[PDB]
């Protein structure tokens, strides 16, 4: 049985489609919802989810949060280095990638790939499942964030496959989200925007939802924008407080900072229903306590460039799809940072006045719509119809003379899709060619983002200019590129080499086996 699972910043979620419904599995716990939590204890035990989060802020070196803001990123991402002031285990560069530290008990160290951290959450989702259904799963279909890029979504890919999981199809969050609206409305055509805040990315999409047929016309977000973006401004807020009436610097006391991110996160979600809430941490330093009063007004003072941002890939995605406000039929609202009460104001004040859909979690939304996706997929039949129709979220195009974005592939265009390129050599003799992908809308690659660099191999010896290599470049229906070349000469095998550093098989073979371990 086919699965979907919401792997999530904060917490992740898994649903089954079975006997005409979706059913949300609850873990030993009995909680719908898992944090997205992995710790390793000093006596060497492995905790996943609720006991991983619980013992936090006495273990906080060795307590893995966040991943998901780290896979799939390069070490230099600003995304990167700016979250590792508010993440207490130790990140470390190997092949250019951000790798997390962690002692295994015994003073013995292991560093571990995002992917890594993620296969053990997709794992503990697995189980949970596995323990509802009473037999093996061996497929899903898993979320990613719309506007995440070509590395964020191989290397998702690649935890899933770590942790024994054919991932079947990966779904964009609002596409899932939507599904959980549209499925079984017979309504003919509706406009319908996704506003999707969750616990480190932000997404919008806006979907034509027509008789059972979905369609992305237009998506936009911000991959490092989140409710863990929204605790660290709080966090920073009273770091910085303490600084100034004490003296004293507590950003590198672990204990410390994951303490106040304990009490952040509380006082968060007790100011959606509540005007003020408390901060109270005993041993917060040097033996001495800390107490202060957060109220809603100073948590909306501290964010409100944040949530204001908010608005910026609502108006890209209206122009876009040249649509106005009014003809937004639908606002569904997702992700847990969605219940903030000046989240819901801003969002109903942009569409003058108009409430979002009842009937939604914020929380399941997401799994629920993987989960139909999996049911669909598998040949189920009492399924509600289902035809898609998603988009890669940024503009591809290779790199020009000059330092110049030249455009292969537009944002917003239905998946799967190809283009087609003739390459050529500048010197006699030439064995090799270089192709540099870019990511993004700016018109000067320096201000988008690299790809990656593909290199046309075992070009035959010819004069500068005679070889004819036509180059396919093509996204898959999970918006994974795909770069094929194929000699066009009158008369040679055009190998592409990359420098993606992709998860080979053997490495993943060994990731397998070093999880095993526990």
């Amino acid at each position: 049985t086919v699965v979907g699972i919401d792997l999530g910043t904060t917490y992740s979620c898994v649903g089954v489609f079975k006997n005409g419904r979706v059913e949300i599995i609850a873990n030993d716990q009995g909680n719908r919802i898992t944090p997205s939590y992995v710790a390793f204890t000093p006596e060497g035990e492995r905790l996943i989810g609720d006991a991983a989060k619980n013992q936090l802020t006495s273990n906080p070196e060795n307590t893995v949060f966040d991943a998901k803001r780290l896979i799939g990123r390069t070490w230099n991402d600003p995304s990167v280095q700016q979250d590792i002031k508010f993440l207490p285990f130790k990140v470390v560069e190997k092949k250019t990638k951000p790798y997390i530290q962690v002692d295994i008990g015994g003073g013995q160290t292991k560093t571990f790939a995002p992917e890594e951290i993620s296969a053990m959450v997709l794992t503990k989702m697995k189980e949970t499942a596995e323990a509802y259904l009473g037999k093996k799963v061996t497929h899903a279909v898993v979320t990613v964030p719309a506007y995440f890029n070509d590395a964020q979504r191989q290397a998702t890919k690649d935890a899933g496959t770590i942790a024994g999981l054919n991932v079947m199809r990966i779904i964009n969050e609002p596409t899932a989200a939507a599904i959980a609206y549209g499925l079984d409305k017979r309504e003919g055509e509706k406009n319908i925007l996704v506003f999707d805040l969750g616990g480190g990315a932000f997404d919008v999409s806006l979907l034509t939802i027509d008789n059972g047929v979905f369609e992305v016309v237009a998506t936009n977000g911000d991959t490092h924008l989140g409710g863990e973006d929204f605790d660290q401004r709080v966090m920073e807020h009273f770091i910085k407080l303490y600084k100034k009436k004490t003296g004293k610097d507590v950003r590198k006391d672990n204990r410390a900072v994951q303490k106040l991110r304990r009490e952040v996160e509380k006082a968060k979600r007790a100011l959606s229903s509540q005007h003020q809430a408390r901060i109270e941490i005993e041993s917060f330093f040097e033996g001495e306590d800390f107490s202060e009063t957060l109220t809603r007004a100073k948590f909306e003072e501290l964010n409100m460039d944040l949530f204001r941002s908010t608005m910026k890939p609502v108006q890209k995605v209206l122009e876009d799809s040249d649509l106005k406000k009014s003809d937004i039929d639908e606002i569904v609202l997702v992700g847990g940072s969605t219940r903030i009460p000046k989240i819901q104001q801003l969002v109903k004040e942009f569409f003058n006045g108009k409430e979002p859909s009842r009937g939604i979690n914020p929380d399941e939304a997401v799994a629920y719509g993987a989960a139909v996706q999996a049911g669909v997929l598998s040949g189920d039949q009492d399924t509600g119809d289902l035809v898609l129709l998603d988009v890669c979220p940024l503009t591809l195009g290779i790199e020009t003379v000059g330092g110049v974005m030249t455009k292969l592939i537009p944002r917003n265009t239905v998946v799967p899709t190809k283009k087609s390129q003739i390459f050529s050599t500048a010197s006699d003799n030439q064995p090799t060619v270089t192709i540099k992908v870019y990511e993004g809308e700016r018109p000067l690659t320096k201000d988008n983002h690299l790809l990656g660099t593909f290199d046309l191999t075992g070009i035959p010896p010819a004069p500068r200019g005679v070889p004819q290599i036509e180059v396919t470049f093509e996204i898959d229906v999970n918006g994974i590129l795909r770069v094929t070349a194929e000699d066009k000469g009158t008369g040679n095998k055009i190998t592409i080499t990359n420098d993606q550093n992709r998860l080979t098989p053997e490495e993943i073979e060994r990731m397998v086996n070093d999880a095993e371990k526990f």
